[PDB]
DNA sequence: GGGGGAAGGATTCC
DNA sequence: ACGAATCCTTCCCCC
């Protein structure tokens, strides 16, 4: 009976560009991300949908989205802009619930359950916060509405762009039964691959699984979220999140295991990541290093009380030391990443 | 046998 | 090809 409502903002930082320039509309908008290495490497950080249409969306490279639409608009990624442009409408929607959980920079889960009744309700309070975020920021954004949020966000999937759809029980039965199972969200191609292997392809596929098969080949935290899940027995809290991590990672303009090198991004990324970190002190530091092969390796270490940054600047190089030591390949991004707040 | 935690990697998704 | 959360596996120290 807990009434669950999802915001999620559509293609929102191609958006922001556009509520930002208003020219921009109905023209295919591709907002990048762009590392320097070369003339347009990089990636995209999203597209709308006019841009959409055509294959260009998130995660592909800049160069291979200027091969399908040479004539779009390119903008390079201003994420403090849309950052604050979601901040503002994170406020407006605090104000059709006091228990909200904002879930990233463009979605929110609201607790309305003691806020209204049934579904019409809930669909209603859901125009007004639409047309209330579109009259106040100018934002189009898909509501979804069910019995936990992570049907809520299910309906959002289905709805988008700029829709609103409720999951009344009998359709979150339905779909424990018709959902393909990668659709959930949690569920990544990695896990996908492993479900398919023991035969689930659906919510409902996990409970005719041993348990132990199960908690062996996902592990035993996803193991109980889907089997949770087929049970129409999910039913998380809506909680405030805080900030655990503040981090800067960038790419060189070479690859390189020549530590004098490596230094000047890495003190560049601590920097930045100290003017993040506002006036919270952080009691563990970590190194983070992605080699030429785009792998992944980190070196860390927690301290018994915060890191001031010049501790910062000293022991990242002691950790970059250990991975160059430890790993023999050469880096080609180079960062920090600060936890465990005071 | 286990609690309790740190450390590095795996997986997911704004 | 360009940031952050949670969980998993392995160690480790210890009662
Ligand atoms: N840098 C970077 N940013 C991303 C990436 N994926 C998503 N983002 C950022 C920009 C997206 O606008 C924002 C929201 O992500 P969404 O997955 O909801 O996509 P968007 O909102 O763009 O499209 P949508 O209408 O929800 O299908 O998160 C990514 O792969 N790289
Ligand atoms: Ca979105
Ligand atoms: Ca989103
Ligand atoms: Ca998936």
């Amino acid at each position: 009976h807990m009434i669950v409502l999802f915001v999620d903002f559509d293609y929102f930082y191609a958006q922001v560009e556009e509520v930002l320039n208003p020219s921009l509309k109905g023209k295919p908008v591709v907002v990048c991300v762009f590392s320097g290495r070369f003339e347009d490497s990089g990636a995209v950080a999203t597209a709308n949908y006019e841009a959409r249409k055509f294959g260009v969306k998130a995660g592909i490279p800049i160069v291979e989205a200027k091969k399908i639409l040479p004539n779009a608009v390119y903008l390079p990624m201003r994420k403090e802009v849309y950052q604050q442009v979601s901040s503002r409408i994170m406020n407006l929607l605090r104000e059709y619930s006091e228990k909200i959980e904002i879930a990233s920079i463009d979605e929110a889960y609201l607790d309305i359950s003691d806020k209204v009744r049934d579904y019409r309700e809930a669909y209603n309070l859901g125009l007004e916060i639409k047309n209330k975020i579109l009259e106040k920021e100018k934002i189009t954004v898909t509501v979804g509405i069910s019995k936990n949020k992570v049907f809520a966000k299910i309906a959002a999937d289905m709805a988008k762009p700029n829709g609103i759809k409720v999951i009344d029980d009998e359709e979150v039965k339905r779909l424990i039964r018709e959902l393909d199972i990668a659709d959930v969200p949690g569920i990544g191609n990695i896990t996908a691959e492993k479900l398919k292997k023991l035969g689930i392809n659906k919510l409902v596929d996990t409970l005719s699984i041993e348990f132990d098969k199960l908690k062996g080949m996902i592990g035993e935290a996803k193991a109980k979220y889907l089997i949770s899940l087929a049970r129409d027995e999910y039913n998380e809290p809506i909680r405030t999140r805080v900030r655990k991590s503040i981090g800067r990672i960038v790419t060189m303009k070479r690859n390189s295991r020549n530590l004098e090198e490596i230094k000047p991004y890495l003190f560049r990324a601590i920097e930045e990541s100290y003017y993040k970190l506002d006036k919270r002190i952080p009691k563990a530091i970590h190194v983070v290093a992605v080699t030429e092969d785009l792998d992944i390796v980190s070196r860390g270490r927690t301290f018994p009380h915060g890191i001031s940054k010049e501790t910062a600047y000293s022991e990242s190089v002691k950790l970059l030391q250990k991975i160059l030591e430890e790993d023999e390949r050469k880096i080609r991004r180079i960062g920090v990443r600060f936890s465990k707040f005071i």
